[PDB]
């Protein structure tokens, strides 16, 4: 029922990863909502359940597969399937809890984690912050295996949390930001794993605020500047949507777009 996008870390290249992220974005957004050349994800309000999720099937060189479920309203990884078991993060509300009952319905064993899936909680469980977790094709390859082996006792909870952190950034954050996609492309091109620099972290942390600022902007101009960080940690002030067009690929729906003003 829900659309499936396939990616493998086995012999992954810049092009195969680029194709993957493009395909994810195409299934996340409908094309209905584009503001200042930036697509907006579907509004949660009134969105039919048959349109709520996409599936990302990850394979690796170890010949293992896991399937991540992503909420189209926010690109959030809500859970995953590995073989005969599915695992869902603790839902943040009642209707998100109802929504996940529509996923992996044929699976033998259904589990809801007692913990939520936000970075704060996952970092706590991993025993490491995002700034100290390596990203790249190698980490993703290993993350797929770790997710796969969780149900049989092979994967410690900190490793599982770390693996989620890897998946979320290389899939969801890359889909949200061309900039983060670009950083992942670089790691793949050279087969060199590295932890995300402050430009990556601050973009991830600011996605909600950037989405709202763009959507509330006066003809693209922010009422309040947003402070980001560069690769070297130095401050970068954002005053306008214009500078974000090459950086942000998708926004979360925050408000209705204002009417055009006919001059
Ligand atoms: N499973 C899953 N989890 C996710 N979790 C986050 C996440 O935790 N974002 C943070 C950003 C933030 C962090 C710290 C701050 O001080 C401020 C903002 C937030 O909204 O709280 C983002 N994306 C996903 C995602 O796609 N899938
Ligand atoms: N399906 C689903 N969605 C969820 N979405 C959030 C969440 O943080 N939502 C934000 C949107 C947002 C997302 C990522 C960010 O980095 C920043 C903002 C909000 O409601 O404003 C937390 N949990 C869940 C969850 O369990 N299940």
């Amino acid at each position: 029922q829900y659309p499936i996008i396939n990616f493998t870390t086995a012999g992954a290249t810049v092009q195969s990863y680029t194709n993957f992220i493009r395909a994810v974005r195409g299934r996340l957004t409908t094309g209905a909502d584009v503001r200042h050349e930036i697509p907006v994800l579907p509004n949660r309000v009134g969105l039919p359940i048959n349109q709520r999720f996409i599936l990302v099937e990850l394979s690796n060189h170890a010949e293992l597969s896991v399937t991540l479920a992503l909420d189209v309203t926010n690109a959030y990884v809500v859970g995953y399937r590995a073989g005969n078991s599915a695992y869902f993060f603790h839902p943040d509300n009642q209707e998100d809890a109802e929504a996940i009952t529509h996923l992996f319905t044929d699976v033998q064993n259904r589990y809801t984690f007692a913990f939520g899936g936000n970075y704060d909680r996952l970092e706590q469980l991993a025993g490491n912050l995002r700034e100290n977790i390596e990203l790249g094709n190698g980490p993703l390859e290993e993350a797929i295996s770790a997710l796969y082996y969780y149900s049989t006792g092979g994967t410690q909870l900190p490793t599982l949390a770390r693996s989620f952190i890897i998946c979320i950034q290389m899939i969801s954050e890359a889909a949200r930001f061309q900039y983060i996609e670009g950083e992942m492309r670089t790691r793949i091109r050279y087969n060199r794993r590295s932890a995300p620099d402050p430009s990556v972290i601050t973009l991830e942390n600011s996605w909600g605020r950037l989405s709202t600022a763009i959507q509330e902007s006066n003809q693209g101009a922010f009422a309040s500047p947003i402070q980001l960080q560069r690769r070297n940690g130095s401050k970068f002030s954002v005053y306008d949507v214009s500078i974000l067009i090459p950086i942000i690929a998708l926004m979360v729906y925050r408000c209705a777009p204002p009417p055009s003003s006919q001059f």
